[PDB]
C-alpha cells in the first residue's frame, strides 16, 4: 500500500507526503515529515509533544513502524485542495534535553544512574541488554548539563550505546554493549545485491556499494593517580592492529578517570575501539525496507565475495515519497565482527574555577573526618541532600605543610565555609584548597580595628564557648607590639637541650597554686641590686653540705623580742628576753679587752620594726590582693 | 523607481546590481551589495570603512534607507561596458569588533556601561528606549574580549536587545526591552496577504505563510550564594505555561550571577523568556518594502483568522535585483504580545586559571582591609587604574583555618603579591587563595642557605624597620635544631591550669630589670648539687611563721670581722671586735666540761676570705658585664 | 599529455579521472582523487597510508608532481568497463594527528622542539629556511594534544609558517619566517592575464581577477608580569597603518606569554601582522600549471596597472578532469611586500583545574630549593623524566603570609605531594597552591582519634627520625586541652620589653643540668604559704650590702650537734659540744635578771630530727629519682 500516519486526534487525519530521516547508533534519530490533510487547521498544540507513528508495509503483509515524539510541528500555507503540515519526530530521550539539573550520584553504577534518571522523569520504555559488569561509582556529579547530555556522556565513557526498537504504540531504547544485543528483523536476515542495470527489480535489495578505509591511531595509553596507593603503576594501554601502513601511531591521555587498573584498562579499550570503529565503513544504498540502525543483516550477491558478510548498521538515512510509494535508505555499516563503541561527542562539564562549600557532618558531631584528614562538604547548588554525612564524598584538605607523619594540620569543622577546587576542572574530583570567613563565621579579631594583629585561635570541642581557646597572636601596632600565648587547660614546654630566656625589661610571673622547680646540677642566681623574699607560711632551707652567708655590711636575724646583729666592723649585738648557752664539752669566752658581766655595757638592741609577725604577714598578704 | 546607492565620493557613481541582506533583533545586520560603475577604478581605500547607503522607493514617494558602514569592499573583474564592485555593509557597532580591552567597571548599571563604552570610542548614533530599571553592578569586568562581545554579553544577560533605525545620513542603534521601543513604518501598520495563485498583484503584500511550534522548557530555576548573608534563601524560579504536552520540563542553573533575590528573579525571567521566544515562530515571505527587523506590523486577509494579528519582526532576509527592480523579504516574526529576549549566544569570558595581583590601598596606610578581612588588589592587565583603594572591589582572602570568631588570620598588606582565583572562572568574582614571594618581596630567611628553617616572621606597622618584628622559627638542621621566639615589644603567656617546663640541659635566664614572682600557695625548689646566690644590693627574707636553716656539715655566717661558725660535731665559733649579749630576763651559761674566761682558749676564727665587701661586689659585677 | 598516477604496486594501474585540491600556507593540503582501474579489486591495504604521486606535465616537457600520503581510500562499485576508486592525499605532518602525548621540553627553541618531534617519530622530509632567531624556552609543555596540534600552535605563536615542495619521490615541508624562503617555479616567474572576452588562449594564463579589502585592527598591545622584575615595564605595542578610514582601532591582550620585552614585541608583531595579512586579498582564477601555495609569481597584462605585481600564494584551489585534461586553479594572494603570519587557529592546551605533584630533586638531598623559595615537582602525566632535578622548571610555592623579607615560610620537601595550579590555565605556567597528605605521607596526628588537635610538627634534616622534631600543637578536646611546645635541640626566647607569665594552678619546672638566672635590677619573690629549699651540695649566699632575716614565730639554725634557736617571746637557745666566743675589743654579758653559770639552767636543746646529713640528703635525693 503506502505508509500510514497515526497520531492522537486520528489515524485517518494525516497523509504522509514525504519523509526524510536520519538514524545513528547511540544517538537520537530525526524524522522530517512533510504531510497533508483535508483539514486546513489541525491544532498543533493537540499533537505537539505527543507521539506520532509511521506504518510502512513490508513483504508478507507485516508492517515496520517509525515511532517517535513530535518535537516540533508547523502549519504551512497552501491553496484549496490540501493543507500542508510538517512535523519532526524525535525519540523520547530528546525530552531529557528539555530538563537540566545539578545533582550528586553516590555509590551507583552508570547503568543504575541512567535508569534512575529515566525513572525519575517517569520514562519506562527502555531495556537493559548489557552483558559486561559495570563498576560502581563512588562519586558522580551531574553538573550544569541537561539530563540527556549527562546520560549520554556517561554511556560514551563506559562504552555503552543504544538502538531503538519501534512498536506500533511505543518505541524502546535498548541499552547495549555487545553483539548479542543486536538482532535481524524478520525477512531481512539476508538481503541481496542487484546492480541498477536491470530496469525494475521485484524484491527489496541493495543497488550501490562502497567501502572506505582511513588511517587511525593504533593504541591508547592512559594513566592516573590514586593517593591511597601513591606507588602503584596505574598505566594502562590498549592496542588495535591493522595490516596497512602508518597503523602504529600511539595516543596518550591523562587523567584516565579511574582508580583501579581494571577499570582503566576497560576505559582505554573503549576509547580506542571507538576510534577504530571508523577505520572500515561500508555504505549501501538500497530499497531494503526492514533494515534500520542497530539491525544486523547479511549481504549476498556482490561481485567482491569477501564483502558478502554480516553487517551492523551504525547509521541510516531514509527518503520516502508518496504521490496522492517508494522507499530508499542509505546505510552506514561496519563488520559485525568489529565492536562498536561511541565516540566522545557529547561535551563533558567542567568547573571553570573554584567555588565555596560548607563543611558538613553527622547530627551530633562538631568535627567529622577520616584517616587521611578529609572532610565532607555541602555544595550550594545541591538541592537534593540533607546537609549531613551523606552530602558528598570524602574530600582531601590542603594544608600549610604536609610531610611523612609531620607538618601542619587544621581540620575543617562542621559549618565552616571552605574553598573547593576541582582537579582538572572535573566536578567529580573535588579538593579543598582554602578557608574563608563570612558573615556568620567571622574573623577572630575585630576588623579593621585590629588589622595589625596576626594569629591562630582555637576552639574547644565538643561544646566550647568563646572563652575556651588555645591561641598565639602577634600584635604589630608600632610601640604596642605584643605576643600572646593562651593555653586553656595545661601548657607543656619541653626542651631537649639548652633553653634561653632574655627579657629586656621586667618579668612578671604569677602561679596560682604550687610551683616546683628542680635543678639537676648547679643553680646560680645573680641580682645586681635588691633581693626580696616574702613567705606567708613557713620557710625551710635544707643543705646536705655547707651553707654560707656572706655580707659586705651587716647580717640581721630578727624574730619578735629576739634580735641578732652582726656588723662589718666586728660588732656583735644579741638581744632577747632570756638566753641559754650550753655546751657538752668546754666553753671559752675570751676578750682582748675587758669582759664585763652586768656592768650595763650591753643593752637591748633595736629591732627597727622587724620581726613582728603581724607586720610581716601584712607585707605578704599585700602581694596577694583579693579580686 | 529603483534603488539608489549613495556614498562618499558620489551618489551618481555607483549603481546597485543586486543586494542580499540579513537582519536579526539584537544582532548586527549584514548587507551584501553587488554594484556596477562606469569608472573602472574607484579607489577602494576611499570608500572602505566609511558609510554607504541604499535608497529604496516606497509607495507614496517616500523612501526607505539601508545605511551602514563598508566593512569590506571588492573590485571584481568585468566586461567593457560597466565595471563591477562589491561591498558588505554592517552597522557601526561592528567596529567594536575591531577593538579589544581589559577593563574594570565599578558601580554602574549595564546600560550605563554600554553607553560609556560607546561614548569613549566616539560613537553617538544610538538611543535609549529602555522601560525597566536596571541594577547597578558593584564589579563588572571586560576581560580578554572585544568591546562588541562585551556589550553584547551584558545586553543578553539583562534582557536588553537592539534594532536599527535607518535615516538618510545616519543609522541609529535603539536599545530596547519592551514592546514600547518598537514602531510601525508609515503605510505599513497593516499589510495584506494575497495568495500567489492570483497571477499578478499591485500592492505590497505577503504571499506565503508558515507558523511553527516547538517544545520548550517550562521553567528556569536559579541559585547563588551571598557570604554576607550565608543563611539567605536565594533560590528563584520563573515559569511559562503552554497548553501542549511535555511543556513542563524544568531547568536549573548555578550560579545565577546575582546577590539580591529580586535581581535574580529578573535574571530567571529574562533567560526563560528568551528560551520561550522560539516556541511559536511565524514566517512571512513578501514584497513588503517598508517592513524591517524591529518593526511592528499587522497581517490582514489570511485564511486562519487568529493569525491576522500584530507581529514583531525578529529577523529578516532580503533579495533585491536590478536590470541595466524587484524586492523580496522573508520575515521571522513572533506575536507582539509575547516578550522577546536575546539568547545567550555571545561567549562569556572566563579566567582559565589563577593569576597574581598586587594588594593596593590609600596612600598613607600599610594595611587596608574591612570587617570581613578583605583586601583590594591591582591586576596586571588593568591599565585604567591608579593602584589605589579604587583599583578593584573588596576581595576575600583565604586562611589556614577559619571558624566562628576563631581560627587563623594573616591579612595581606599593601604592596604584596597575592594569588587571585576566580569563582567558576568568573572574572567578576575574584577571591584570594595564595601568597607568593618575589624578587622585591623576598623570603624571610636566606635561601637556599636556610632551606632547613621554618617559620612566621612579622613586621611592625606603621613605620617598622627590619629590626621590628615578632616571630617564631624552627631550625631543622640536624644537630643544630632550634626554636626561636621573638616579641619585639611585650610578651604575655597565660595558662589557665598547669604549666610545665622540661629542659634537658642548661637553662639561661636573663632579666634586664625587675623580676617579680608570686606563688599562690607552696613553693618547692630542689638543687641536686650546688646552690649559689649573688646580690649586689640589700637582701631581705621575711617569713610570717617559722624559718628553719639546716645543714649536714657546717653553717657559716661571716660579715667582715664578725665571724660565726656552727659545725656538725657541735663546735660553735664566734669571732668579732666587740660583742654584746643582753637579756631582759635570766641568762644561763652552762658547760658539761670547764668554762674558761680569758684562759686563751678562744681565738679569732678565720673568715677564709669571705665577708669582704669589695670581694663580694666584685663577684656580683662579674655576673653583669658591660656594656 | 595528461595527469599520471604512480603509487605502490604500479603506476600503469591507476588512471586519474578527476581531482580537487586545497592548499594553504602553514596548513596541510588535502587532495581528493577520484580514479578508475581495469582491476576491480586493487586492495586498499597495499596503498593506504602509503605515499601517492600525481604528475601533471608543464610546458617544456617538465613535470609538476602532487606528492602526499593516502589517509583514506574507498572502493566505489562499478559497472563493467572500469572500476572506481577514491583517494585522499594529505602530507606526512598529518600523521602527527594520529599520535598524542604529554611532554615537557626544556631549554630549547620552538624550531628545535619541532625538529625533535619530527626526528623522534622519524620524519626526515623537512627543511629550515628561517631567517630570524628564535628564543630558547625555559619550560614548554605538550599536554593533552596530538603532535600536529602541538607543533602548529608553537609555529603560530612564533609566526613560523610552512609550505610544500614536491619531488617525484618525496614531498618536503619547508619552514619559513620571511619572503626569502619563497621561490618561483621554472617558467612561471611571470604569467600573463587574458580576459575571457578574447575567447580561448592556448598558453598558461589568468582570466579572472578580484581584490578585497576589509577593516582590520590597527594595533595590538600585549602585557605580562615577571616576578623576578616586579617593577619592570613589560607593555609592548605593534602598529600597522592603513590609509583608509576606521583603520586605527586597538587590540589588547594579557598575558602575552613572554618575560622579556623584546620577545613580547615580536609576539605582538607576529599576531598583528597575521590579522593584517587578510586585509588585502587578491584572488585570481587560472589555467597556469606551475603555481602552488608558497610559490612567488608575478602578473602581467591587467588593465589596472598597479596590480601587475609580485604575489605570494597563500592558498590554492584545484580541479582537474579527464576523459579516457583541463586544469584550473583559483588562487588567494597577498602582495609579496607584505609579510604573512599565520592565524592563531590550532587551539591552545588548557589545564581546567589544579593537579597533584610530587616534589623532586637531586639524589642526595632532602630539600631542593632556590633563592625565591621555589621547588621542582614531578607530574603524573610525565613519562619521560627521571623524577630528579631535571623533571620540571622552577615553580613557586604559595605561603600563608608573604611580605618584604618577612612572613611565613614552609618549603616543600622531596617526595611530598603538592597541589599544582596553572596561571591563566597555561600548562607552561604552573605554580603551587596547596599541600596535601596521602597514604604514604600521612597526617601528623592519628585521625580521626585526634581530630581535636591542631598544629605544626617539624622534621630534622638531613637524616631525621620520627623522634627528631620541633613542634607546637593545640589540643582542643574539652576538659583535656593542652598546648605543647617542642624544641628538639636548643630553645631561645627573646623579649625586648616586659614578659608576663600567669599560671592558674601548678607550675612544674625541671632543668637537667645547670640553671643560671640573672636579674638586672631588683628581684622580688612572694609565697603566700610555705617555702622549701633542698640542696644536695653546698649553698652559698653573698650579699654586697645588708642581709636581713625576719620571722614572726621562730628562727632556727641547726647543724648536727650545734643547735641555735631564736623565738618570738625572746628566748635564745644555743646548744653544742663546745663553744668559743672571742672579741678583739671588750665583751659584755648583761642580764636584767640573774646570770647563772653552771647552775644547771641551760641544757642541750632539741634538734627535732633536723641537721642530720643523712636525713637531708635523703630528702634531696627523693626529688631526683633514677630512671
Amino acid at each position: 500500500r503506502l505508509v500510514q500516519v497515526d497520531c492522537p486526534l486520528g489515524p485517518d487525519v494525516l497523509l504522509l507526503q514525504r519523509m526524510e530521516g536520519r538514524e545513528e547508533l547511540g544517538r537520537l534519530f530525526a524524522y522530517e515529515l512533510h504531510l497533508v490533510s483535508e483539514n486546513p487547521n489541525l491544532p498543533l498544540e493537540q499533537l505537539l509533544g505527543k507521539p506520532m507513528s509511521l506504518s510502512l508495509e513490508l513483504p508478507g503483509g507485516s508492517r515496520r513502524f517509525f515511532h517517535g515524539i513530535v518535537a516540533r510541528c508547523s502549519q504551512v500555507a497552501g491553496h484549496g485542495q490540501f493543507a500542508g503540515y510538517q512535523a519532526t519526530l524525535r525519540p523520547w530521550p530528546w525530552l531529557l534535553t528539555r530538563t537540566s539539573d545539578c545533582r550528586i550520584f553516590q555509590n551507583q553504577s552508570v547503568p543504575e544512574i541512567i535508569k534512575q534518571v529515566f525513572r525519575n522523569l517517569g520514562f519506562s520504555d527502555f531495556e537493559d541488554a548489557l552483558t559486561r559488569p559495570y563498576r560502581e561509582w563512588e562519586y558522580c556529579v551531574q553538573y550544569r548539563e541537561t539530563s540527556f547530555d549527562f546520560i549520554s556522556r556517561l554511556m560514551e565513557q563506559e562504552g555503552i550505546y543504544y538502538w531503538f526498537r519501534h512498536e506500533q504504540k511505543r518505541h524502546i531504547l535498548v541499552l547495549s554493549d555487545a553483539y548479542g544485543a543486536h538482532r535481524s528483523p524478520g525477512g531481512y536476515a539476508s538481503v541481496p545485491y542487484y546492480p541498477p542495470t536491470l530496469g525494475h527489480r521485484e524484491r527489496d535489495h541493495f543497488f550501490d556499494w562502497q567501502m572506505a578505509r582511513e588511517v587511525q591511531p593504533g593504541s591508547l595509553t592512559l594513566n592516573d593517580y590514586d593517593f591511597q596507593r601513591p606507588g602503584a603503576r596505574l598505566e594502562v594501554r590498549s592496542n588495535i592492529a591493522r595490516p596497512h601502513a602508518a597503523a602504529d601511531y600511539p595516543l596518550y591521555d591523562y587523567p584516565g578517570e579511574y582508580v583501579q587498573s581494571q577499570d582503566g584498562e576497560q576505559y582505554a579499550r573503549n576509547r580506542i575501539e571507538a576510534i577504530q570503529a571508523q577505520h572500515e565503513r561500508v555504505r549501501l544504498r538500497g530499497v531494503v525496507r526492514g533494515i534500520g540502525a542497530g539491525h544486523l543483516f547479511r549481504l549476498s550477491g556482490y561481485p567482491r565475495d569477501d564483502q558478502n558478510r554480516e553487517y551492523l548498521v551504525v547509521g541510516a538515512e531514509y527518503r520516502v515519497v508518496q504521490e496522492l510509494s517508494q522507499f530508499e535508505s542509505e546505510l552506514d555499516c561496519i563488520d559485525a565482527s568489529q565492536s562498536f563503541r561511541l565516540l566522545p561527542q557529547t561535551p563533558v562539564p567542567v568547573v571553570r574555577g573554584p567555588q565555596t562549600a560548607v563543611v558538613v557532618g553527622p547530627k551530633g558531631e562538631e568535627i567529622w573526618t577520616d584517616q587521611y584528614g578529609r572532610v565532607k562538604v555541602h555544595f550550594h547548588w545541591d538541592r537534593h541532600d540533607q546537609s549531613n554525612e551523606n552530602s558528598s564524598c570524602w574530600i582531601r584538605v590542603s594544608q600549610a605543610w604536609a610531610g611523612k607523619n609531620w607538618g601542619s594540620m587544621q581540620i575543617p569543622r562542621i559549618g565552616q565555609e571552605v574553598i573547593v577546587s576541582f582537579l582538572e576542572g572535573d566536578p567529580d574530583r573535588p579538593i579543598i584548597t582554602g578557608r574563608v570567613y563570612n558573615a556568620e563565621q567571622t574573623v577572630p579579631y575585630e576588623l579593621p580595628a585590629n588589622a595589625t594583629q596576626s594569629g591562630m585561635k582555637s576552639r574547644s570541642s565538643k561544646g566550647g564557648t568563646p572563652a575556651n581557646f588555645n591561641e598565639i597572636r602577634m600584635e604589630d601596632k608600632k610601640g604596642a607590639e605584643q605576643l600572646y600565648i593562651h593555653a586553656e587547660r595545661n601548657q607543656d614546654n619541653l626542651v631537649e637541650n639548652d633553653a634561653s630566656l632574655s627579657v629586656g625589661h621586667d618579668r612578671n610571673k604569677s602561679i596560682g597554686h604550687d610551683e616546683l622547680a628542680r635543678i639537676g646540677n648547679n643553680r646560680t642566681r645573680a641580682v645586681k641590686l635588691n633581693d626580696t623574699l616574702l613567705v606567708g607560711g613557713a620557710k625551710s632551707d635544707s643543705v646536705t653540705g655547707t651553707y654560707l652567708i656572706e655580707a659586705g655590711a651587716q647580717i640581721r636575724l630578727v624574730c619578735g623580742k629576739s634580735v641578732v646583729e652582726f656588723n662589718a666592723d666586728g660588732t656583735i649585738n644579741i638581744s632577747g628576753s632570756a638566753f641559754n648557752l650550753y655546751a657538752s664539752g668546754n666553753g671559752n669566752i675570751d676578750t682582748g679587752g675587758r669582759l664585763d658581766l652586768n656592768s650595763g655595757g650591753a643593752s637591748e638592741v633595736d629591732a627597727k620594726g622587724k620581726g613582728v609577725q603581724g607586720t610581716i604577714d601584712g607585707q605578704v598578704q599585700a602581694m596577694f590582693p583579693p579580686p
